[PDB]
């Protein structure tokens, strides 16, 4: 196993979230952007790395990335619908529901990225999330949009600086 | 043999065509794809369009409204695609006139079809004819799948229903 599953998987965690953010979204009709809310989203966690005394900025741009890879799948899921709406998941879950779970996970990608801050700054980060993403991929069976959002996500992994 | 709605299927593609400039340029101008006001206006000319030939409106607005989701699934994928790689947008795109121009010539084209080939698009050998006009177009258009799936739902109420005895 790759020192790094727990992170990538964490990553393709908060990805699932995206699909019942876009069902909820297209049946509401709200738009996908929300510039206002992501501003603020990584406004907290910058401020929850601070805490921990954990670099903010290289924390700031894996969540930026994470986010835009969600963006991401809920428009490739618009598309879709308006190939063919049947697909629309009805009844998805409450996007207040939606956004606790996503909280939820951030806290725990956090965690995971403090607890292997030595390997995410270490020459073996770029190997180890290779492997760390064609293992998941192979064994969640990842089509090709979400292969891209997982590359997307955790493109900034490796610039993980060591301590001082 | 070429399909008699191949010139029609033709249009519809290259109507297709035109998500991609207004698409970059949306995401440049940070516009959304969707506008529900703007396309019942869009509809409603259409329909008038349709009136002025004596071709049934009903019909046409059907065919434009699955021409235009059609056209919106494709802007929505290009920006699922610049999301995840925003270098890939293209740089300085030009301002919707050429667009513009486009559809409006594409409409015409395509309502002027329409009543040239009614009594196709009434018949049982429409479901055919209109599998024989995609294949003819994708090839000749290379379309590919994004786009294939495109005219599929584009061209999904051509054919319409007939008798059931
Ligand atoms: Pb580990
Ligand atoms: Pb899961």
């Amino acid at each position: 196993t790759s020192q790094l599953a727990e992170l990538v998987d964490a990553a393709a965690e908060r990805l699932e979230v995206a699909d019942p953010v876009a069902a909820f979204k297209w049946r509401a009709q709200l738009p996908i952007e929300d510039s206002g809310r992501v501003e603020q989203q990584l406004a907290k966690l910058g401020e929850d790395a601070r805490s921990q005394h954990i670099d903010p900025d290289y924390v700031t741009r894996v969540f930026d990335d994470q986010i835009r890879a969600t963006e991401a799948i809920e428009y490739s899921r618009f598309s879709d619908w308006k190939l063919n709406p049947a697909s629309a998941p009805p009844e998805p879950p409450d996007l207040s529901a939606s956004r606790s779970a996503i909280d939820s996970l951030n806290n725990r990608m956090l965690s995971q990225i403090w607890s292997h801050w030595s390997l995410l700054s270490a020459p073996s980060c770029a190997a180890q999330l290779d492997r760390a993403k064609r293992d998941i991929v192979r064994s969640r069976h990842l089509d090709s949009l979400y292969q891209r959002a997982l590359t997307t996500a955790t493109q900034s992994y490796c610039q993980a600086l060591p301590p001082a």
